[PDB]
């Protein structure tokens, strides 16, 4: 085996170690390619249709940029090439969890289907990445380049996930602190993960990428922070950081939460749980699991992928029928159709506990308005959204270190004060959007003057086309006109 | 319905007249979603995920851009919105016959299932068209938006197909042929289906385009050429016509004949072969086809798609495990070898008829060196590639019409001489790739005199490394050194 | 004549009506192939070698875009060809009063060397459009493609610089308002000059543009308000323009307030002044004048470009010697020093008759730490810069009309509290950076010492990197640490 | 001083280390951003702002890279990072002794005003070169980061213009020869200064690049060939290779040597032929050059830029009254009027020496055709531009050394016919450009017969529009028709 290149339209000719080729060249890495990035993103921007694959080659690209960038800045770092492997293998298996259309899978069907359990694709992640290593003796591979996979093993899983259980961490020591800064960024999100979506997404969606990660690499320094070492950006760079955000924000507000792209995401999901029962994936010792149970076993996992959706469509069970007549109203267009957002107001906030009882209000409301049909609860979908910075509440930045050129090992913090006052006052916000299943003309009229007095009821934001949607409800509020 | 805004990385934001909506938002249609434009190219090239649905509507929509820029020169042309409508349409549709892997279907796995038979993907669009028309009711709507169906529909199917059969058309008559050349050209293949994927193909190999569609379409005008008119092109651009075949041919080399993205095309076929009589497709009237036989019902090839590769490698059944097989190396990326690459000399030409005979020959080679292992002829794969400008040995721009500033209503014509000497003189070729599917060492070294010896017994061109891979065979070749 | 073809890079191919080339063809028009687009900027970033030539030839043919793309969408506006070629007009013509390093000249230069007078470079593009027209016999061929003058170069003036004093406008009436929405947008900001330099300027930056104005204009529509026909915005399409204003900070921030390019800005400016009395430009008649004079012949002013700073800096002249050598302090990059900068607190304000008291409070500040050198006020630059969203404390959003999907002739208006609660709360901000003339190591030294005592003395922001150039400075401010 | 970045929107962000720096901000190097690359290109193609100084950025910063990667996969070459900026300073510099206008300068004005010397930018470009050491105490900081001015100023010299004269080369040893290739390659052109053209020229221009520099430079190798150490490019990669020579000539064809940015490159050439005598630059010890003299003196040729033009498009001297009526010609866009292109035929070759010769043989045609003026010889410019492969008549590729992946230290040869039928035959060729000083339309038909005439008598090709502009003239010529 000697070194690979791969042409990436994103970062180029990227050299791939023959060990990263011998991971990737597996069935549990390869399954990659058949899981869309951005799931039903793909059904509102057609040119969406790249996968979790490459993706993960970019990620593991950019986390050996820019381990090999500090480590040649900075010899007395002592990062060796044992250290750039290790970070490389955990940036390329950061997405191996993901399942049928990304975050659907876990942000959406996996919450319903199975509530009582925690999974993220994150520990996914970790458990396949277990699986690929026994299933196909890379860790004799990983012992002939110089890899110890007791501790490099942990490492790697420490990167993806965080500790497995002071200083809590047992792959590396506090002197290579900032390694497990790099793929996946728990303490302000900053990570080669973004920068690999943000530029990827981007060149697919046809929207254009506001941050330049390349520029980041060149000023990022390690130095000194409470008996840490940890990355620093330069303090001049601060205002790119909160661009960055603004720019995460931006993509999520434009492509990610597309109104539309997620009702195609809910419709989908619906057809999983009314398939889950009678779809059965084959696993470990031909044992039989379900969509919603193939977690629990990564040999039927590592077939658990976006080809479940056309399985459903083109089946001919009569047990699937209700699954997959959702699939072909996606086919034909005749989706749930969107009635309207709004936001809370003042410090009102939605806990998750209180999801399932938001269609049932919206069809308790009783506008003063002249109606041909009656509308339940079961008739809306209520789709509640948490925008942030990546940190809730938080203000990322006050979670980063900078350092000046005139005392360049000496870490410093910047307040968003010392930034602007154009910046956010508040880095969190939700978005209600209300969906209804009856898409007749008549039906659509009457979601509208629900879903408007509703939001009345509640002291809700003003949808932006009340008062053209429904006339005769908007008046009633003053705040409103 | 009111038209529709889509975003397109190629194209920018592009607006669909709702017919066209209509039509895209069925079945039908929406199957090339699940078929790659580049087949096992994805497996090569991995920012190459998108799907045959992308580019059908970027070039419905280079279709429209082109008719319209025509009317809007030349008033006198009569070009009617339904002219429009209909030369959008056979754009969109042009590529609904595509079989999963798009061109290794029908230029591989359909010439080796069904011999007797003579198919192409164009035939498939016509006939998928219809079925689409027919299944969805849309003749309705057509005329709710002044179309002629009788007319319209034969019109849209000729610019496909070309004559379904003096003017052979009946769409529409003499007056209008260069309503003809657009969307699929058969005069000399100058159509906007290249100028797709051209742009398309690059934004996602991560190769650069050299081709400019826009400035042509600028320069393109109708004029009378043997009583038709005819689209002509401003006579100083013809160095950009020779560049767009230069551009065609490049891509073909750097990327669709790949050796590997060839090899892995050629084990998916082999893996297809091997699962035809045990895949089963429900097509009309409950009736079950095969991945051969689907072309014979579009109801069944509706649901043909680059799933049938999942499918198979995700299956159970024993009668499919020679086939899951195949699939299974290409995960494990144990792939069959390529041995090397050479042409014919002179006027040599190999025919299809004798394809088949050529692993037979390259077995029957007898190397002067010593050797391990003797090599049978089912051990090795020779693939014939046919490069050319569009029209074998001619020279497409022969058959190209242009006009000049001083009087751009009167059609001329340019000979090569009038050109360049630096233009090919030439403009069809052959390669013979052979491959070794026994992926040893001692059998590869075998494969590589075998094939040198069979290069320099058949007088072929000297392989490129022929003097490292087999330098006890080379020397006996004068001609090579 | 017949129209011309114009490839530009970033919009691809334009073409020009004769009468557009007509107007460019001149030597008033061609002037501005030698005024770069951001001055002293491409000393900083040096692929902005672009000229105002080029960006307006862009403006021109967004202009004609978005006055096409009405037409076509509502032919009850009857917008005219003469009303498209008047837009086109403004649109070209909008930057011909541009002065040398563009807004360096207006923005720094005017204000110092002519105090008493108010100028502005679109009083400028006025004045030279007058002359361009009547130097040319331009009036007579407007006459020949449909143009009245006396009604057509009065829109035309108005369109650049507003009412030259109800309905304030005499080149056209209420009914087409919303034309006067397209070049210069006096109302909001938003106006196609934009459009083509966040294009333009980031193409050659190397910065990446994060507004789509061609998905702008295919969402936009006229509606009436308050007895106007207005340019409409879709509701939903509001997150995009408050993503145009923060764009546009961004690209204030990175690029054209650069640190080191207004320095430039400054030392070219100083040059200026130096030079003003001994460099001699002929007008109207053979009279001479000067730099600073030349505003008031547009003859002279003609001759007024970048090539200013050449001829200083090539001169032999020793009247010229001090010009001269600043000049080329700049070209062996001895540059003026950057300090720091700092922002005002609270509502603390600084006016324009402030500005020169200020190096004069650096000076004079106190700080208790041991100076080798001591520093006096003409030995430091303090440069005030007002970031804003175009509008001082105003939020442009405010003053857009949007239109719903359900009534597209209705429009409405939306509030900062409908889109996001993740937007600033204020829209205006001053930066003020400092400098230090003396360059040496311990001058500068001391200019952080004196800098730093300064901001805490007027309760300005502590300096980003105030506590490693001034350690002994920051701890005496509580609110700083 | 520690190392810069600076951000170019080709590149990206590329470090300079300070010697480089230090090397930059000269006068002597500031200089080349006021020459532009493509001349009068700007002319034609209003993207085409860029100069010489940001393109010698690019290919200092190219051949670092180059020079890095090689170093990177073979240490065993030992090469130093005195070695790496030795190639870098050679990169940056060897645009130094470019011009006004760039090409034009060197191939047409000297040609003309000093027909007896034999002068070339590169020539310049050593003694600038020489001239920017010497005036700016460049030695001590050359020693200062480990080079040996005396053997290293030798190198950079030999790397720019070759062996200023069995091994010919001074500044390095056969046992690095190959870095001799990287910067300007006499023995194939395969070199970083085409790749930083290729790329930004295509930036600039809206016309799109088709070779992949960094792809090349990742199979780039050094490999022993008869001697040497010589870089060496994979075997498979031979066609990416003839793609660029392909690209080049492409470039040159549409761009380069526009018919039209020709002619205004003439005129500029012209201008400046009239103004020669009056135009006065101070060099050494206050002594006086003219423009055609300047090359004589260093000092005097810093100061010899595009500001040229501008001087004396400005000046109200009367005595260059002529020259700037031609400048003014070209404001107004009174051009030289093109008359149209023709090549020689079979071996026909046209030598330098009898190019004053062809507008006297152009006047001196007789066309049997109805004519109201009657043309003379100086009425006519006859431009002859010689294309080629980089090597006159030779086919660079033969001079090019591979490598295959079974013996990636053997060098090999690949012939033509081992890659392709579709390349071209012959490898050089002339046009023949006519164009007309005399610009009514009676004088252009006129000039149009003879210049049709001409081409008949001579044997030459038929003009592409020759029927149409000269229809009584083609006939008599049976090969043309
Ligand atoms: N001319 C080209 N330009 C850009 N990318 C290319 C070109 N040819 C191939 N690629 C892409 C496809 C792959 O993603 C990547 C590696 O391809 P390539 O070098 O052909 O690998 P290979 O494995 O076929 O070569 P090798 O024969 O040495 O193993 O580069
Ligand atoms: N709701 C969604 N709809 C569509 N695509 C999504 C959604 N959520 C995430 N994605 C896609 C887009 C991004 O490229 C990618 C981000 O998720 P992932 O790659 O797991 O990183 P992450 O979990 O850290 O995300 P983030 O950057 O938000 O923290 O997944
Ligand atoms: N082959 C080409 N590909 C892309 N752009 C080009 C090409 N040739 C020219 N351009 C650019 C340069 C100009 O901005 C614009 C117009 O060029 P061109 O068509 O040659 O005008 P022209 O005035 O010389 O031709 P004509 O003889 O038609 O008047 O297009
Ligand atoms: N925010 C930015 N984003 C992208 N490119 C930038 C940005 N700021 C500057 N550049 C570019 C322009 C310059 O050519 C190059 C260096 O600029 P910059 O980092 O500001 O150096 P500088 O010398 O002004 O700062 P300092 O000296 O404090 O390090 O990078
Ligand atoms: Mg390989
Ligand atoms: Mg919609
Ligand atoms: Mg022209
Ligand atoms: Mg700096």
């Amino acid at each position: 085996d000697t070194m690979k290149v791969i042409n990436d339209p994103i970062h180029g000719h990227i050299e791939l170690h023959p060990l990263l080729v011998r991971i990737i060249d597996t069935p549990q890495f390869q399954r990659l390619r058949y899981i869309k990035q951005l799931g039903g993103g793909y059904y509102v921007f057609p040119g969406a249709s790249h996968n979790r694959f490459e993706h993960s080659l970019g990620v593991g690209y950019l986390a050996g940029c820019l381990v090999h960038a500090l480590g040649e800045k900075q010899p007395e770092l002592q990062i060796s090439e044992r250290d750039v492997l290790c970070v490389q293998i955990a940036g390329l298996c950061r997405n191996l969890g993901h399942g049928p259309f990304s975050h659907m899978f876990d942000g959406r069907f996996i919450p319903l289907a199975r509530p009582e359990v925690k999974w993220t694709h994150e520990q996914g992640s970790v458990m396949m990445f277990e699986h690929l290593i026994n299933s196909n003796g890379i860790k004799p591979v990983m012992e002939q380049y110089g890899l110890i996979p007791e501790e490099d093993i942990c490492f790697i899983k420490e990167q993806i996930v965080g500790p497995l259980e002071l200083w809590p961490y047992k792959g590396r020591p506090e002197n290579k602190s900032f390694l497990y800064e790099i793929v996946s960024n728990k303490r302000n999100g900053i990570d080669v993960d973004k920068w690999d979506y943000f530029a990827r997404d981007c060149h697919h969606l046809g929207i254009q990428n506001n941050f330049d990660y390349k520029r980041f690499i060149k000023f990022a320094r390690v130095c000194e922070v409470d008996n840490e070492l940890r990355i620093c950006a330069r303090d001049k760079e601060v205002g790119n950081l909160y661009d960055m955000f603004h720019t995460r924000n931006s993509l999520h507000r434009r492509a990610y939460q597309h109104k539309v792209g997620n009702i195609i995401d809910t419709m989908i999901t619906d057809a999983f749980l009314k398939a889950d029962d009678y779809i059965e994936i084959t696993g470990a010792g031909g044992k039989k699991y379900r969509i919603s149970t193939a977690i629990d076993d990564m040999e039927a996992y590592t077939k658990l992928t976006d080809n479940i959706f056309l399985e459903i469509l083109y089946s001919t069970d009569p047990k699937l029928k209700d699954a997959r007549e959702i699939l072909k109203q996606i086919e034909y267009r005749n989706l749930f159709k969107y009635v309207g957002e709004t936001q809370p107001t003042g410090q009102i906030k939605i806990k998750r506990e209180d999801y399932e009882s938001l269609p049932k209000e919206v069809a308790s409301a009783k506008p003063k308005v002249l109606l041909d049909v009656k509308l339940k609860a079961e008739d809306f979908i209520v789709d509640v959204i948490n925008m942030d910075y990546g940190m809730q509440e938080k203000n990322p930045i006050d979670h980063v270190s900078f350092y000046c050129k005139t005392a360049p090992n000496r870490a410093i913090r910047i307040t968003k004060n010392q930034v602007s006052q154009l910046l956010p006052e508040k880095f969190a916000e939700q978005l209600i959007r209300v969906y209804c299943k009856k898409v007749d003309r008549k039906s659509l009229y009457a979601a509208r003057q629900y879903f408007v007095q509703w939001c009345a009821d509640r002291n809700f934001t003003k949808p932006q086309d009340g008062d053209v949607i429904a006339p005769l409800i908007t008046p009633q509020k003053k705040e409103w006109n």
